[PDB]
């Protein structure tokens, strides 16, 4: 059947609407998606894309994406779904960038094992770290990145997550594009913000009082 | 039913091959299909950072479109799609720059007036032509922008005209994203320059020519 790959940084608003969409998208056509990890910290390595003043606070993005490649080498491609679900909802549902804590509960969560944690004080996952995210992000710039039936494309750039058939028909759409080697571009310009989806968030916060 | 508004240059190559696709879309789908005048030398007056010989090159490009804007004031919307077709097939398919016989047999295939050439040389039909250029592109960067079910932008950008279903699917597609108003771009890098239809050029000379 047809294929999504998708790049994420749990850190990525856009990733993290558009990942939303692709799981939308798996509940209403028969696809495979397979995740795989980026780096925002890769993006910003280097100071003429992010200023010093600003590195501080960017290298502890290292952290979750280090943590997301050691779950993956040691429990398989198949844990970055629930682990991504479990830190996306912390980071962009719940607002936690005390990214200590999101690894820590995000690993519980998924039901993995708290050692994994150590992972973001090592390099060890850092060359693994990296050939993932070239696989994902030299092949089109920035997020989000997919690839559709083995075709890259930035985007789609979704400031609100599709639902249902809605998602469903986006990727018909995407999927006509991708079989086109001669389309490159639509584009519409954007002035609105990532709009995440709270509600279950908060109904959950409600029911454990 | 589903609406395609697209603005065009008649030397813009993109604008070329993204309304040749909308004709090809025509056969495949129930569509309407509206023409409207833009100008790459108006997209160009407007950047702040052309060099002076290039907009002294640019003041030549205004010919075709102010001929396109008096024929419209004249006869109407509806003889856009056959006078473009004229030039542009002149101009794209059999690479003619000679901007004055394609103005002239243009008008001639499209059978309106000549006397309408004349508009190249006036700048009456500036104005009219500045507000069709903003209605269109300002919704949205440059060329190709169209409008579907009313929604603006940039794109499709396509190197190479799609034909048959392959027209009408590119065009559901396009549809589809339209309707969802938050989604904003779908890009991968250009690696081809725009490729225009030989066949078609080399089977149309025969045809009039053989
Ligand atoms: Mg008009």
């Amino acid at each position: 059947k047809s294929v999504a790959d998708f790049w994420f940084d749990p850190l990525c608003p856009w990733c993290w609407i558009t990942s939303r969409w692709i799981l939308e998208v798996a509940k209403v056509r028969d696809i495979e998606v397979n995740f795989h990890v980026m780096s925002l910290a890769i993006l910003n390595e280097n100071r003429d894309d992010l200023p010093e003043q600003y590195r501080e606070g960017m290298a502890r993005a290292w952290g979750p994406v280090r943590v997301a490649i050691a779950a993956e080498q040691a429990h398989g491609a198949k844990v970055l779904d629930p682990l991504y679900t479990a830190m996306g909802n912390r980071i962009h549902n719940q607002g936690n960038h005390e990214l200590d804590e999101v690894i820590t509960q995000s690993l519980a969560d998924a039901g993995l094992p708290a050692e994994l944690a150590k992972a973001a004080t090592s390099d060890a996952y850092d060359n693994a770290l990296r050939k993932s995210h070239h696989a994902g992000m030299d092949a089109v710039v920035g997020t989000p990145t997919i690839h559709v039936n083995g075709v890259a494309f930035f985007g789609p750039v979704l400031s609100k997550i599709p639902r249902g058939e809605e998602a469903g028909k986006l990727w018909d759409a995407s999927v006509t594009f991708a079989s086109y080697p001669h389309f490159f571009e639509l584009k519409r310009t954007r002035t609105e913000p990532p709009q995440f989806d709270k509600l279950a968030a908060a109904l959950e916060h409600h029911h454990h009082h």
